């Protein structure tokens, strides 16, 4: 039994415990749950889980969660996740996606909604390639101070970092829209 609704293709319940977050309709997990996945607490059930860090490349380069992939542009995310979907090695097992940015307030959530839109578009309702997707509450900023040893390099570079103003500006000119 679970007290929540089913995952996106209505096949089963969400596996992870969720916390309250700004977007009322999205599912958020805490840093602690992120570490349970990374330490293999759900290995019997989760075949693969992809951590999508939606921050700009310099932020990611200054310190990210181990194994995370950096996909800041919608275009990169669609190509990496939807061109050749990442599927479980066993039907019994699940694939899960986790998105986050610096605070998981804007960037993260947006990329998450965008991937579900495209996943809906290319499938017959209600099947999905990624029916179960969460947001890391607090983003890298809250994660780093708590589990520094799960990040590489062991540092944090804010988007607003004074020495990367130029980098910030250059990168935004690469987005599909402002
Ligand atoms: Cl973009």
């Amino acid at each position: 039994s679970d007290h929540r609704e089913l995952i996106g293709d209505y096949s089963k319940a969400f596996l992870l415990q969720t916390v309250d977050g700004k977007h009322q309709d999205l599912k958020y997990i805490s840093p602690e749950t992120m570490v349970a996945l990374l330490t293999g607490k759900f290995s019997n059930i989760v075949d693969k889980f992809v951590i999508v860090d939606c921050r700009y490349p310099y932020e990611y380069e200054g310190g990210h969660i181990k194994t995370a992939v950096n996909l800041p542009l919608e275009r990169d995310a669609e190509s990496f996740l939807l061109k050749s979907p990442i599927a479980p090695c066993s039907l019994d097992k699940r694939v899960i996606l986790i998105f986050h940015c610096e605070f998981s307030s804007e960037r993260g959530p947006r990329m998450c909604r965008f991937i579900r839109e495209r996943d809906r578009a290319v499938n017959d309702y209600p099947s999905l390639y990624y029916p179960e997707m969460y947001i890391l509450k607090g983003g890298y900023k809250e994660f780093f101070p708590q589990h520094p040893n799960f990040c590489e390099p062991q540092d944090y570079r804010p988007m607003n970092h004074e020495a990367f103003k130029d980098e910030l500006k250059t990168f935004r000119l690469k987005t599909r829209s402002w």
